[PDB]
């Protein structure tokens, strides 16, 4: 079963230290019940720990959802190879917990296109780089958050 594909676009400021994450739109999601109501939630980690946190609104009711929400990070020049941006997309439930449909994360230690657009953010300063990802199972996702490269 697939989880469905986020856009969003990276853009670090190295002078400043500023690290501006634009949750762009979503598509194909799963639909999680007998459809899903998405906002996608963004945290800044290093090694085990939470930064800081951020959140899109809800959209009601949409497998494919457009966004557009920016959100910015103070990540100094000396530690920007040591984060990871954690993105998960969750399905809002007014009576309950919300459970997260597909994660992803963009950091040194990401592999594969998560790691091309980290990469081509980092050699492209003060550009937005807009790119999609496949979303994975949280739990995978957060088994690789703990390898180190
Ligand atoms: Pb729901």
């Amino acid at each position: 079963e697939k989880l469905g594909d986020i856009s969003f676009s990276l853009r670090y400021v190295p002078t400043a230290g500023k690290l501006t994450v634009v949750i762009l739109e979503a598509k194909n999601l799963k639909k999680m019940d007998v459809l899903s109501d998405p906002y996608v939630k963004i945290h800044l980690m290093q090694n085990g720990k939470r930064l800081k946190k951020k959140k899109t609104t809800i959209k009601k009711n949409t497998l494919n959802p457009y966004y557009n929400e920016s959100f910015s990070f103070e990540v100094p020049f000396e530690q920007i190879q040591k984060v990871q941006v954690v993105v998960t997309v969750l399905d809002y439930d007014k009576i309950g917990k919300n459970d997260a449909i597909g994660k992803v994360f963009v950091g040194y230690n990401s592999t594969g296109a998560e790691l091309r657009h980290w990469s081509d953010m980092l050699a492209n300063p003060r550009r937005p780089i807009a790119q999609w990802h496949t979303l994975q199972v949280e739990e995978e996702v957060d088994a690789m958050l703990a390898v180190k490269k």
